[PDB]
């Protein structure tokens, strides 16, 4: 599980989204497994605005944090599930690392601020939905 709050938005994974946020929906998106809802109280997180592809992720499963590389947003195929079918979801970049079910909200994050969240994992991957592109966050 876990969040971004940044100014009056709240970004979650869509399949973990609550009925809260989706009585508050903003925008959500399928393919990317991303649903932004408002909120009331303001949020501080900074979202990178770069090219970076390196940074450091929240896993849960360790509650630890660790370094990762990690390729650019693009589409990949991701595996069916109790939320989605057998499809491409875009915006995701992977990266070698440990990862497990639980572990989707963790952020990842470079010297410029929130880079993503854990999306996707599975055999010694992990995967995270990008939200640098989302230039509306922070208005
Ligand atoms: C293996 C789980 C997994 C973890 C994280 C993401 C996706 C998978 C499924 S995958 O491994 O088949 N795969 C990752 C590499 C790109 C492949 C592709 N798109 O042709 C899809
Ligand atoms: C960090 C997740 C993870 C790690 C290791 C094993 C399994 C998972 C979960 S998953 O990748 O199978 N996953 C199920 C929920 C919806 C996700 C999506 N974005 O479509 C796909
Ligand atoms: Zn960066």
């Amino acid at each position: 599980s876990g969040a971004i709050y940044v100014g009056n938005y709240r970004v979650v994974n869509r399949h973990l989204a609550t009925h809260n946020d989706w009585a508050n929906l903003v925008w959500e998106d399928s393919s990317r497994d991303l649903l932004v809802s408002s909120t009331t109280a303001q949020g501080c997180d900074t979202i990178a605005r770069c090219d970076c592809q390196t940074g450091v992720y929240y896993c849960s499963s360790r509650r630890k944090h660790y370094p990762v590389s990690f390729s650019k947003p693009s589409l990949i195929f991701v595996e069916a599930s109790e939320y989605y079918p057998a499809r491409y979801q875009s915006h995701l970049m992977l990266a070698v690392g440990h990862s497990e079910p639980g572990d989707c909200g963790g952020i990842l994050r470079c010297q410029h601020g929130v880079v993503g969240i854990v999306s996707t994992g599975g055999n010694g991957l992990v995967g995270f939905a990008d939200v640098r592109d989302l230039l509306w966050l922070d208005e």
